[PDB]
């Protein structure tokens, strides 16, 4: 099943570029929020703990519209990318409009999105203002940032996923392993996004290569984030196939990330 | 009772900077969303129907929320203002949350909300995206791009705003005051935002200036909005209310707006 996951995304990536395109998306943006393969393939990692097949297949997607929403909403304010604007925009709102409609369906408890959506609205948002404001300069305060924007940011879609998974969802636990999940990933971003479009102000990978932050440091975090993640998914009933994916992926920031540094 | 709306539009515009400013608003954005007036005034118009007084002061503010929200969204994608946009963006989501939140229990059918906000986003937001892409030339071609942007944007708020104001609310007739409503707005927006800001391309203002639209089309339109409008607001009950409004502001478009062009 590192197939059942490419066939999520391929699934979650059809859906999202039609509504992206049939909105007036360019073949610039289609083309873009195509290749956004990890965003996509995300929600079939959150709705692991779901049952049924269709309203997985149902939420896995509902989710990767959010998402994408959620990620042009970035996009737009850091403001490279170098689309159109008032595109990235309108097909921003778009999908979140429309994800919110069919998650909106899949709830039990109706009410039960908007609440989780509200619910830390304040620190996600508050928290990304702060973040790029007073830029981070050491672990234990990049660890701080990156724990809203990254975690937060996950954590939400983790609580939805489960709010519309259906009954016998260890509610809690798939947050957990969102949250947890998540950071192994910014890291995953900062150590690479260091080298590919040099960056460096409040960088997870500039605050090592000037002893603000021990790569010893590092490590044991990335291996904090595993430990954690992976006690979320045995967590009752458990998600074994997630335990191969976890390794996947902090394995992967430990053998190709890392090193460079 | 022009009073009642001052007095509502110091309560929104209450509610509202105070959002924006306990999630990080800047002391510029608190600023600015505490002076966008119209905006903050205009829930109070489409509650008009709404019988009991709290739930109106309430819907009053749930629509003020994301109607700022929906603003924000907008010159983040203009980006002229010049504030922040990191922060633009993360109020602005910050703010709809809420909204939504809020008009979600203010809601008799739960699922209502997310219904009236999907049903066309794709017009809404294909609409905006055309509008500025194909940029218009002549009033009937002006017309139809300002019926989305513009009429539909605001319709949905009439929309909301029956569909959480109490039965017995003139459902269709509140959303065409909206509708009609909106676009007198925006040709005073057009008749305004040429000479003020320097504008031109698609501008109606412009398009006068140069004999691609007759003044007196302008004129006949906007006394068809006032027509529309007035004829909603009597559709039964009624709001009488409403009508010394829809004259004090199309009257004013054509005292002090028209005559400069
Ligand atoms: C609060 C808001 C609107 C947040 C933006 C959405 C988000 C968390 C994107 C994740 O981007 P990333 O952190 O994984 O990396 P990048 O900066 O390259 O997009
Ligand atoms: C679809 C989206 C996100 C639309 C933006 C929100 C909106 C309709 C603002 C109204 O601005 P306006 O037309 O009254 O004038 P201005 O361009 O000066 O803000």
């Amino acid at each position: 099943y590192f197939q059942s996951m490419l066939a999520a995304e391929a699934a979650n990536r059809d859906h999202v570029t039609r509504c992206v395109a049939q909105t007036g998306g360019s073949p610039d943006l289609v083309a873009h929020t195509a290749a956004l393969r990890l965003y996509l393939r995300v929600p079939h990692f959150l709705t692991e703990w779901t049952t049924d097949p269709d309203r997985r297949a149902a939420v896995s997607r509902a989710l990767a519209l959010d998402i994408v929403s959620m990620k042009l909403l970035d996009d737009l304010m850091d403001d490279d990318t170098g689309l159109d604007r008032v595109e990235l925009a309108c097909v921003c709102l778009r999908l979140h409009l429309r994800a919110l409609h069919e998650l909106e369906s899949l709830a039990r408890d109706p009410k039960a999105v908007t609440d989780i959506l509200e619910q830390d609205a304040v620190h996600l948002c508050g928290g990304q203002i702060r973040t790029k404001r007073s830029r981070a300069t050491n672990l234990r305060e990049w660890r701080a940032h990156a724990s809203t924007y990254g975690s937060t940011f996950l954590g939400r879609y983790g609580a939805l996923a489960a709010a519309c998974g259906g009954e016998g969802q260890p509610a809690d636990s798939v947050r957990e392993f969102a949250e947890a999940f998540a950071m192994t990933i910014t890291m995953a971003d900062d150590l690479t996004d260091y080298d590919r479009n040099g960056e460096r102000d409040g960088n997870l990978a500039h605050l090592m290569r000037t002893g603000a932050v021990a790569g010893q440091d590092v490590v044991d975090l990335l291996e904090e984030l595993r430990g954690r993640a992976l006690a979320a998914v045995a967590a009752p009933p458990g998600a074994p196939g997630l335990v191969p994916v976890v390794h996947l992926y902090t394995d992967d920031v430990l053998v190709r990330l890392l090193p460079r540094h």
